């Protein structure tokens, strides 16, 4: 019928085979599918058809006469009987899939119409009238005299499959010549750059195409070594072109990598199926490269961005590159849809509290909801290791999804009167899925002040461990207690307290065996891009400060980011060492409301405006791989309307309803005697001698010193069964060499706390106290809040955090304003922490003088804190005690001396402990035990602290019974009752004056010159100041100009 | 006769003599092996004179009785004692050691014939057994102090070549990563295991003996793969990775810059000169006696000694005369107190005259330094700093960032030189533990913060106070907190001020290569307790004790090149002569001793934003914002947000810089300023008020408009804004708070710096904090800026305190501050909702035809037809309640009560308030009206200093506020709200 003539051309298949296994191993690991040769030889036909038109033509007669026919398209016909993809010669290589697939999904579903086998131009078929040529597509075969020859004799000789393309056509229309170029065109396509260049744009595979080049003429043994350095640039810096940006704004991170490119390494596509000789585990083992490529992409440039070869620890090196680069298993389906379930869950709450709510967009999780089953992977690996607890700190982004889906708080108790939600704290119980264990979660109080919980979670979750007898004071090594810390990308990078808290990962006294670290990445900080947030490539950089794990995962992959949780979970139990994961996501919506972020971040907000949610993407992705059915997908669509109705339908019904601190003489004794209770063969210091030998003779003679009494009151706690816990910068000493509270061995370095002797009782039982004394690192703001949180974590236990000068204590501002001021009124969450602020007036300059009195009387309201500034040994003793022993958790700010340690005066009797309490008001012993007058008194001098003895040394040498000095010992609350019965006592004085070292701006007097006169009106109306004059520091930089000052309030005071 | 293989001596040789040319000098020869072998009781040596007492000698005692006979010989100096006594001796005969590439292959040795009958023989097989023995090198290593693990004879790798070639790539790879850890960079050698520690740089545990020395293997590089011998491969690795010097790279993630220290670490360095020597030392000499002055002529003086790092001079010396190799223009340094009057001499090069003459310790000072060998010329200066350790690194780039933008060098300027270079010391503990350290690192490369790297210098003694390095970090190194940046870190040793100035050099010329941070820690040791009576080895007897047997730097150096050969016994008698003389003429010296502006401004700045790009795509909800300031400019209703972009225009149109930064500051937290707009198409960026920095007429005013986003930091942020009006003070400075509730975070800053510097050090800043303060019910950390603490901080002339409640007030308030030619910090309380509040407009007039007014009347008092003699009851307010206060006596139309404004809280306009006060003759009660609780806001303030301040005015003063608070306010809105109507439910009740 049709006189045909045939054209044969033997086409190289190596670059086609080579590319589809890489299309399909992507396609496979990402949203599924699987490209046939049918549809690269198919589409490479059509492109074809643009550089001959004639191949496209058919013979017809249409006048009596023999005429070539232009067709308006190229149809392209398929054996499946023919059928026909209609118009592609305006189709892109995704449009052609998708018409290909949409006849072939219809030939196997018999959905097939007529119009579907009409109006063919050209066809292929895999072994004629209105259509000029058939195309055939031989069998993937090895050119003769190759069969047979090993697979290895082909990949050492560099020999490659052939395709053998046939061309049946109309030699009235077509030109044998012609016939041959059409095949030599698709023969150049299959072989060139540009065309898999877009198969792959298309299919959005970011990696390069396997390219067809010359094979290497190198040797096998230099081509290996060549091999053996791309190893190390992917280990390296594979992270650098992973794709783990779910919203791939920046093109160029998968290009321009000379160190990772295969091509400028000297091997081809010819090496793929060479072996070569690789180091590890097993020692050398030899390797086809191209699984050495792909175990290489798979392991570091896929969804997760692998940093640990900065990781001093080889051990530890090896461990991540063993879990990374080994074939692990695909989840089960079970996992899958329990993964699914928890994305089902996060989104429904996230739709619920933005249509249900208005002022909730700044807490939107919208674009980074694949926290949650991350999240609940790192908590559920802490159960499958059998651990106690996970308390959780983080920012307010996703914070009542996480109380929700993680804490497992019901909807009733989270929007009970529906924020101060957001900074609370809960508890709660989770329990495994397929596992038969359950573990306590828990989650901190917080400010908005971002990151300055992160010191606070530390504390809390050591305190509890302490508690656990788990970890560093504990018999186990397990570390129990699990701090999981969020983070946003900004604020990790940018706020210092990160830095310092890092910092705290491995030291004794600070360490939790390892925090996990989620960083919710998001790309964005409010309206600043990350150029403008950090000088660094990742947001998580500054974690290579103590050499831990970095895992940078894609958002969009919620089991990616599941793998990745419990690799963290593993790695933080097996070396007890801090894990970052780096979540890269997306913020949907704006940073608050009314807010357009396309105002600031046009091309962000472009590409997030084409951004399908993680659910809706994850499940298309499980049905494209096969691995959930129609049914089962439309069930978990199914699921998440559940979740979403029962949200609106349980917050629905809700809305229809809604004193004795004296010890005995044997007590002061035996703290004493345990300042000489040396271990056998122990060598003190020559210097620290001395001071136990002095101890044992205060406690048994008197004349107590300010240190000793300190002792003596920790001591006392730790034999009445207390944990004691204390610690500063160089505490186990004393900044002023009196502390001595840890003492070492001259000649081994040995270390023997007097202290914890106490923790047995006489008769050798333990009394259930402990003494846990420590230096802390230099740091300020870290340390107060780890101590604050502390006490949070074990109300039981008396923690004491000590300033070096009271002076740098400026540097926890965040942590006493937010926390330790404030935690109570705002959150419900009390704290029995003991700042101990080194104060006094010795003229050491602004820096080494004030803890800030005045700041911390202008915190304070009716009982948030007590402060205090006792003058004697024993009433410090009492007021540590009374604090210890009252039953309130309340913070104590104690104002402590430097010079006034080593005062003969500053001494305290034996009777004072055993026969006392706290005094919150002091008169002058004369008057209580000595035999001095009050009625002789026309002027009251009022004043706290160390400037008591100088007044009272003058009072002594001028010999002045018209003068009295009343101290108040506790500044804060006022002993307002205490106070009215001592000045009661003095019935014919005629003026008072408030007495102080700082100046006129600082101290008491900005304080008690307003509220004295206000409480006690018949008793301080009058009320003047005798002090410094107001300054702008603190006090003067001269030791000259300060004596001067001092003498003047003396004189003053006696004028 | 008896053949030996002498390969494990030759190899060993080697090893020695290469390790002694470098440290402490000397040279090894095969007959002080043999020699000490044969001993192993008096040695004849071949003529023949004799060492006696062998048998007591160790190693170095042994060499240096057979070199203390050479130098007898020699000199001719040998008596008859010297040939009687004898025992054995050796000439026992010596035989010479006999294709150069076929041999090295085949695993053969040279092989050195002995001679002298079966104990003769025996003997020469217990010589034999020696030369190869390792417990025999292992001594003579510990004896010459070679801390490295001596070449071993082991049994030849059966292994191929290519095989090997793949375990020499391994460990070229470790030595590259890990070589640092067991680098000799501590002078004290605490830690003995360091040197044996790590199979990972262990050639043994790489199956390669030293039968591979002289075998070539295959090693790529920038030149392409060549052939090398494993012994030059080894050495190398050795001389760049495991000596004086421990490099950190390998982590930089650009390759360019580690190929770049790559490259000038592994080639072979040429020693210097000894013209460079003797200076070294003359810095060291000066350096030494200085800390002696010191510490005799001063007590006190301890607390900052330098004593055992004093090699930080000549480092810091090699880095000020490498910026003045590259023709830079200044060194801007930051340092703690140890070493300060140190480097004030010997770096800044101030005379003891003006040192001599304790806050010197804090103060700041400007020299000029002046190159020895060079012909350059560089400017070098301190800045003054608190005893709040690394709180001042902020505070130099600040001040190194205003230096560079007058310059016009860098980041806002036509070069990028960056010819003023901040140089910040440290100390170890400080270093790992403040944060402020990670905040400021994070500057380094941002367009607002950058300075074109910073070079660090930790002085790290191993030491913070009694605190030992475990109980400091939780890293290896103190320096690791740089890693973030991507910063190369070099260990050196303190010991050697060689390797040190080197380091410094080299540090200096990256800065310059790549515009990036670099970090030396100089390990060195703190010889005295921490400040005075202090008895360190209390707590660290264990460093005590071997710092006991350390000789200082100086002596050390000296010692080594006589060794090495360096200097004669002549050269450094005159290097202690040079040593005498400095410390005499240290101890001879010191014993001698209108904000109004026109319609055509306003209009200008106006039309300056719709005066667009060509083809720029603003965003629809930008362009009314851009409309409506065309408007307010003509037309009046000024609202705050452009009434700050008014005065801050019309700066810039009068030639002054203008720097505003803060969290978001480019569009502004409540979305109001609009400072830069963005194109809707492009992404590019337009900042309209740039476009008065030029002139109608065409030609620049000279001044600028920097505005930039900050990083998520207050206390980094607030330093270096801080740092900006010290560096340059004719730039108007302004740092923005999110809300002020977040400014606690820069509390150091605050205390320390700000309201402080001019009483402590005589510095001055004229910068300018933006708080954004207001009771509006969003919560404690969204309502307050802690006036009070302000308020507290304040003393006569150290900051000024204003609350503005119109726009046209805030206006002048910012041009009085830029204009007043009075450099003092300005704490300004700005609004929220006060910025969209219709009633808080002002009129074209109140900027044209007024100035900043302390104390506010209401208008109808001042304008309008209101009668002050009908009020009895007088509330004083300040901020934003005064519009509820106005609306509330309209409402009710209340005659009998009057709202006064204080707009500027701090310093108190006592005159201003008197007068008006006056003008109100029947009142009978007033009242302090204020939002915030009674502890907080102005009262605590205000109701001590109004009735003392002015008795006759304010004595009965009466308060209207929120009830006393442990937070800044509640944490329910339905709260607030109650609380509001409270407070004006009282003031008119
Ligand atoms: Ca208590
Ligand atoms: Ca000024
Ligand atoms: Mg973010
Ligand atoms: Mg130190």
């Amino acid at each position: 019928e049709v006189p045909t003539a045939t054209s044969v051309r033997a086409i190289p298949a190596k670059l086609m085979i080579d590319n589809r296994v890489v299309i399909n191993n992507h396609l496979k690991r990402t949203r599924g599918g699987k490209i046939s040769f049918t549809h690269l030889l198919g589409y490479a036909i059509v492109q074809a058809v643009k550089k001959f038109p004639n191949m496209n033509r058919h013979f017809a007669v249409v006048d009596g006469k023999p005429t070539a026919i232009t067709p308006a398209h190229t149809n392209l016909g398929l054996a499946i009987v023919v059928a026909a993809i209609k118009r592609c010669e305006t189709m892109r290589f995704g449009q052609f899939i998708a018409a290909y697939e949409d006849i072939v999904r219809r030939a196997r579903d018999g959905k097939l119409t007529a119009e579907d086998f009409s109006g063919v131009t050209i066809s292929l078929t895999n072994p004629m009238q209105g259509q000029g040529a058939i195309i055939g597509a031989g069998a993937m075969e090895y050119p003769a005299e190759f069969q047979g020859a090993s697979e290895e004799r082909i990949a050492d000789l560099g020999i490659g499959k052939l395709i053998t393309l046939t061309s049946t056509y109309d030699h009235r229309i077509i030109q044998g010549a012609e016939s041959g170029d059409f095949l030599r065109t698709i023969h150049q396509l299959l072989l060139d750059d540009d065309f898999f260049d877009e198969i792959f744009r298309e299919l959005g595979i970011p990696y390069e195409p396997v390219r067809w080049r010359t094979d290497n003429p190198d040797s096998i043994e230099d081509k290996n070594a060549r091999v053996i350095e791309l190893i190390a640039a992917y280990r390296n810096r594979g992270h650098l072109m992973a794709d783990i940006d779910p919203l791939r704004l920046d093109n160029t991170r998968f290009r321009s990598h000379p160190d990772l490119d295969v091509n400028s390494h000297g091997l081809t596509l010819w090496d793929l199926d060479r072996e070569f000789k690789v180091d590890g585990f097993a020692g050398v083992q030899r390797k086809k490269l191209r699984d050495i490529l792909s175990v290489l992409r798979d392991a570091y440039c896929r969804h997760v961005g692998v940093e640990y070869t900065h990781i001093l620890e080889p051990e530890q090196q090896r461990w991540i590159q063993e879990r990374v680069e080994t074939k692990h298993d695909k989840p089960t389906v079970a996992e899958q849809k329990y993964i699914l379930s928890k994305l089902n869950a996060a989104e429904a709450f996230e739709t619920f509290l933005q249509t249900k709510y208005v002022g909730q967009k700044r807490f939107s999780l919208e674009g980074a909801e694949t926290v949650i089953p991350m999240m609940d992977a790192v908590i559920d690996q802490c159960a499958e290791h059998g651990l106690d607890e996970v308390v959780i700190a983080m920012p307010h982004r996703g914070r009542l999804n996480v109380l929700a889906n993680i804490v497992g708080k019901p909807y009733s108790q989270i929007f009970s009167e529906f924020d101060v939600k957001y900074h609370l704290g809960a508890t709660g119980t989770y329990i495994q899925m397929f596992g038969d264990n359950d573990i306590e979660v828990s989650l901190t109080a917080n400010p908005s002040h971002l990151e300055a919980v992160d010191p606070v979670l530390e504390g809390l979750v050591r305190a509890k461990q302490d508690l656990l007898d788990t970890g560093e004071e504990g018999s186990d090594n397990r570390f129990s207690v699990v701090p999981l810390m969020l983070h946003g990308d900004a604020a990790f990078a940018g706020q210092g307290v990160v830095a310092e808290t890092l910092n705290l990962a491995l030291l004794r006294g600070y360490r939790t065996g390892g925090t996990i670290h989620i960083v919710v990445n998001n790309q964005i900080g409010f309206t600043t891009a990350p150029t403008d947030s950090r000088s660094s490539e990742y947001c998580t950089d500054v974690a290579k400060m103590i050499g831990a794990p970095i895992f940078h995962v894609n958002g969009d992959d919620p089991e990616a980011c599941a793998w990745v949780a419990r690799l963290a979970v593993d790695f933080r139990q097996a070396f007890k060492k801090d894990v970052v994961i780096d979540m890269l996501c997306y913020r949907r919506r704006g940073h608050n409301e009314g807010d357009d972020p396309s105002m600031t971040q046009p091309y962000m907000y472009d590409v997030i405006d084409t951004k399908r949610g993680s659910r809706k993407a994850y499940t298309e992705a499980l049905i494209g791989r096969g691995d959930i059915s129609m049914k089962e997908a439309e069930d978990a669509l199914r699921d998440y309307q559940g979740q979403l109705e029962r949200v609106f339908n349980e917050v629905r019904e809700l809305e229809k309803h809604e004193l004795a601190t004296a010890v005995d003489k044997a007590m002061l004794q035996r703290i004493g005697d345990a300042h000489l209770a040396l271990p056998e063969g122990f060598t003190v210091h020559p210097r620290v001698r001395p001071v136990l030998e002095k101890r044992r003779e205060m406690a048994y003679e008197g004349r107590i010193d300010w240190a000793f009494a300190e002792l003596l009151a920790l001591g006392s706690l730790i034999a009445e069964g207390k944990l004691v816990r204390l610690s500063g910068q160089d505490t186990q000493r004393g900044t002023f060499t009196q502390r001595h509270a840890v003492i070492v061995d001259r000649k081994t370095g040995e270390e023997f706390t007097p202290l914890q002797l106490l923790a047995t009782n006489p008769d050798g039982t333990p009394t259930g106290g402990k003494f846990l004394v420590y230096n802390s690192a230099l740091s300020e703001f870290a340390a107060v809040g780890f101590e604050y949180g502390y006490s949070v974590g074990n109300p039981d236990a008396m923690v004491l955090w000590e300033a070096q000068f009271g002076d740098f204590v400026n540097g926890a501002q965040s942590i006493i304003d937010e926390f330790i001021s404030s935690g109570e009124a705002k959150w419900g969450q009390l704290s029995d922490v003991v700042l101990l602020l080194p104060h006094g007036h010795e003229g050491q300059g602004p820096d080494h003088t004030s803890g800030r009195i005045e700041r911390f009387l202008q915190l304070w309201a009716e009982g948030s804190m007590t402060i205090a500034m006792p003058s004697t040994p024993a009433n410090y003793f009492h007021l540590l005690r009374r604090h210890g022993k009252d039953g309130i958790q309340r913070p104590l700010i104690v104002f402590t001396p430097k010079s006034m340690l080593r005062n003969k005066a500053a001494v305290s009797d034996i009777r004072d402990f055993t026969e006392s309490k706290f005094r919150s008001v002091l008169e002058e012993p004369m008057y209580t035990d000595g035999e001095g007058d009050r009625n002789k008194v026309t002027r009251l001098l009022l004043t706290s602290g160390k400037i008591y003895y100088e007044l009272a040394a003058r009072k002594a040498k001028e010999n002045r019974e018209d003068v009295a000095i009343v101290r108040i010992e506790q500044l804060a609350p006022l002993p307002r009752r205490r106070l009215a019965e001592t000045l009661d006592r003095y019935p014919n004085v005629k003026e008072k004056f408030w007495v102080q070292e700082e100046p006129a701006n600082q101290g008491a007097w900005p304080s008690f010159g307003l509220t004295l006169p206000e409480i006690l009106p018949d008793h301080f109306t009058g009320l003047k100041r005798i002090s410094r004059r107001a300054m702008s520091a603190p006090s003067s930089g001269s030791s000259k100009v300060h004596a001067v000052e001092q003498q003047e309030i003396l004189d003053t005071a006696f004028g």
